[PDB]
């Protein structure tokens, strides 16, 4: 098996679409490996350029395709680069610009900490006929920078392990296994824009739906709460588009049903404050007195459901 | 005829379009037959890569196209790869990344069930020259598990059976079967997320149209009907890019309609009550106190209409 | 002139574009014309499969270029294949992904009747090197069916005709007349959704825009009449992207209009009220009893306007 | 120089993105020249179909590539033709889809009269070794028609100039002038739909700010006034995306400042009216009376922001 | 090191998305170097068009690939020409189209300052075999204009200078830096729109927000807020599109949250002068008369906040 040697260099990542869950790197793949001698013009190794190499291939040199894993569809290859020595190393460099996915658990959505992961393997080449020796990522452009809305933390972290195929076993029977590369960047997603434009005005109006109470009408409480409903429910469609459709509940949807349910738990008090009238003629005293209790308990509501 | 062993690896299913009722597969397809032995150098076999291909194929080697019958337009096809063997046998093995149609039917659209469809087809040769022997796929990658909003259940279904095209009978007059290969893929919507959005906040602004007749003023009851009924209409909006446009309804739009006839109910219901003085002077009672009756015919009718 | 049989097969027609007046079709088409006979291996015909054709065409085999008229741009040809016999005549088979325009009106936007038309014709050879003998449809997959919103009806009309072209008159003295291809799939648009979610509450608040009179107050009357118009603003951009701007109204605009006519002629009414009070003593009883005569007047007005 | 003559039959214009300034024109180029004779098959000429001209130009045939200065990349070349004659005339034609930018200016919006420019120009040779001898535009398909909400008007106008590039003086001394072709199809929008959905809505709510005074309340008019300007801010995004952002006001955006101004001068006036209550007991008449003088004076206003 | 003089023409910038901070490019470039001689046919240089370069560099044309280095995977390049002269001097001449990234930083929104920056180098050689001699940039045809809503000031400034690169230090020993062009336009953007659109009505609204204290009934008073809040709420989805989420608040959200804490500080001053009642009896008069006091508070808050 030749021992091939990949270094990656990420320029930038970026387009972090956290619906699809596909992020968009932008580097270069500098794969370096031994073949036999060759002769080259003069005492200088010898360059070839992109749409070149293709006559190199034809010809017969063996340039193997490493193909990224997780990508969607095809990388958009840029230019690709083959530089040959007289003493038998070949090096290939090529350009990426690939959307990449990788599962994505958003279960703390502004607090928020993922990986982007790269996955490169050899599409023809198994373990038997292709290894890779080590692998060394440079992501020095964004080693400690804010792309996006991620900070990326420390250096990137490489893997080389080995896949056994279960659909290759049927062609070939024992010599199955490949040679992946794994490269994982954690990244933390920055809170604050959601801090101070998706939590704090959600929390006013909760403390608006404590507050309704204060009021010695019944009918004008009540249209002040589907007031108050009107406004939940345009967050509900001001907040629907930054975040797919996951099964479990982030702080920000937490928070919208706990706008909802305040409003109903405002609703049912406020209808059995009139139903507590037996003769119509007593008033209330303690259950229109809430607006102190209930905040303090939505407070300790929204203390379990936070943590 | 020629017999050809298909094999599909399903690496993912994403890209779910509820709207156009088309999905994206990642995946590898290696079709495998046996051809006349040819001379390869050494006792080893040859892997062809891509771009290397045509070169076999234009001096004259049998590569059959096989094409996707529901793909829309014409799949990414990313890395391809020939093994030629000295015995005789051809396995081709390729990527295809492609968007495929089938026709999804959302009469119950957060418990809905569907099945993704790949259809396989060569399209030149027919049975008669090219006859699919057998497929087992391997979706052991999403086998069990959720990708966007879709749990996976259990393997894929596969099958193979014979097409007989009308508009290729004037052009061959017998021989215009095809054999064709057919994958389903069984997975449930996750109807989470629609639960704790789409359907409790409905189920809430339903039970506040039953709680707008508590009031003892008119008019003030009727700008609490219509500050109601805009909230039904901001979830008009709110829930209308979730799903196309079809002839039935679903459960969401069931319970907008459900909204939309309870604030028109409690309007007829003001107005017959404005109308049932006689005098003037003559106050509603039984009219009055349809707070209770009216929740328990619209349960009835929710009930009806959800089953 | 080469006499040229066609033959389409409409797989699917979606992505009903109402906006951009375009339509995709997905489908095979079948040309099949006589040329000079030539010597084919065995006593069996030849079939070239995709990127192989291109040696036949520079070895200097005739294969006509036909397009789409009415295609935006160049359509996603899948496969192609071009299948040679011994006697002479020449098949070539291909599939095409093409997003085509048609002159679509919109007079009746729910209750709709278009046609879906593909316009093929050679790009290269006129009518006196290249005629069109005869082209049947099969249209069999979408014969009697529902893509999106739309039903086909019946099979597909086919004509052939001959169009002179005025630019290529100055380069092409006399023999400028191309053979054309023309197909008309007559659909009628599904009327349903629209019928239950952007007419029936329309309806709905024009009854309410009726039933606004019923009150003894001016201002809140008033103030009910502008939180209905508030709504009338909600389905302005509720039912805004389901169709172009088009100089004349549907009935969905025109709906939209007479709700804002309809609050209009309230507001307009109650200050006539207002001002009728000569002195501010004598109160409204005439005026403030149109309540069912505004009604008539208004379903007379719609009775004019839908039909 | 050799003399080419140039024609160009638009076939569509579509597209016309306002948002942006590019418009997308579907047609067809024909070029035609005349150069050194050649020996044909036959007394007829020879016509070259597309990936087949290659060839030609690969033995050496001059075929100059005309190129778009005002397209957005490349357009979308379909098919193209060379058609070959034995005395020596060339003529070249090819189809085009491209997306074409123009300087439009949006001053009044739904009025607007903008021109669509299609400059076409040699990407090489200059006008010392081509020059555009004539072009005459066919545009008789979209002559007097109503393409998307545009009426072309008469024929287009076409144009022949040189234009000296300084960026090939540093490299060409002397012979940097390219012969550049200009045409220039004169269109107006057709003003129907926003003057029925954009704009009499404007209107019918701009006088509900002037009748908000007709109330005896000042806190109920308060609240109408608020109502009132929230839904201006419906309007505010109901009106946003037709449109791009700039420094002027169109006839549109003059309306919804004139909303606002509106609502803002009536909340003065009641606030003014509050505090002219020197001791809290005097009422206010003239002040109160300003239901008909204010509509005078923001009709003249009107008049003159149109205008 | 062979020398290379690059010219570059901006034909214009457009597309400035500040979501993702990346703008489009149109222009040409003109490099120029010095070979060794060749034979021309004549006395006159020879021109090679576009798919006709590729036959020169298969027969060892030395023609360097100069990539962008902050373009967004690869740009749509159109035509390209190659110009040979007989005294060794070779020009290449070609068009892109490119999507290029810069970093942007929005912390004053409306009255931002940005540059558009073109980073030029080669892929392949370096600066021991290709160095870049000079660049001066021709951007005159939008040297003083506005593009979509920005204007251009000045000339754009040129630099070069040496990259060192670490991932091919591996691979490249000592020679592994490469000659990069770097090309500044400044831009400002155009601060009309947003100060006519999405400052004046936010002033109006904290305006009237100020304004709410004058009624003399607490709950209108707390439905008037409501009402409010809501339409602060409505600003909150009708400017949310404009620009990407940021860590920072610019002017536009800095007014946003303005008005969401003018609001929940009226709500406040109105509980707390509810709940100033010792007795019930007592009336409020000085927390009653903040509607000139907090205006001015609040302008020395706004204030603060721009600067």
């Amino acid at each position: 098996p030749v021992d091939v040697s990949v270094s990656i260099f990420i320029n930038k990542i970026y387009g972090v679409n956290t619906l699809e869950q596909t992020y968009k790197v932008d580097g270069y793949i500098v794969a370096q490996w031994t073949g036999k001698p060759r002769k080259t013009p003069g005492d200088k190794p010898l360059i070839v350029e992109n749409t070149q190499i293709e006559r190199w291939i034809n010809n017969g040199l063996w340039v193997p395709a490493l193909e990224f894993i997780n990508v969607v569809g095809s990388p958009d290859t840029g230019n690709k680069r083959l530089m040959l020595f007289p003493d038998g190393r070949v090096i290939y460099n090529a350009r990426f610009l690939g959307s990449f996915s990788n599962d994505m658990d958003f279960r703390l959505f502004p607090f928020d900490r993922q990986q982007f992961v790269l996955e490169l393997e050899p599409f023809s080449y198994n373990n038997q006929q292709l290894r890779f020796s080590d692998i060394q990522v440079y992501t020095e452009n964004i080693d400690n920078e804010e792309i996006d809305e991620w900070w990326i933390r420390g250096k990137a972290s490489t893997h080389i392990s080995d896949i056994r195929y279960d659909h290759l076993s049927s062609v070939q029977p024992n010599q199955n296994e490949f040679s992946r590369i794994t490269v994982r960047i954690d990244a933390v997603r920055n809170p604050s824009y959601y801090l101070w434009s998706f939590i704090l005005p959600l929390g006013l109006i909760i403390a608006a739906s404590w507050s309704v109470f204060w009021l010695e009408s019944f009918s004008e409480r009540l249209q002040t709460s589907f007031t108050l409903m009107l406004t939940v429910v345009a967050y509900a469609f001001y907040t629907s588009n930054i975040l797919p459709r996951l099964p479990y509940t982030t702080v920000i949807d937490q928070m919208i049903i706990a706008g909802y349910g305040s409003i109903f738990a405002a609703i049912l008090l406020i209808i059995f404050a009139h139903h507590r009238q037996a003769n119509g003629v007593e008033d209330d005293l303690l259950i229109q007195r809430c607006r102190l209790a209930f905040p303090l308990g939505f407070l300790a509501i929204g203390c379990v459901l936070v943590i």
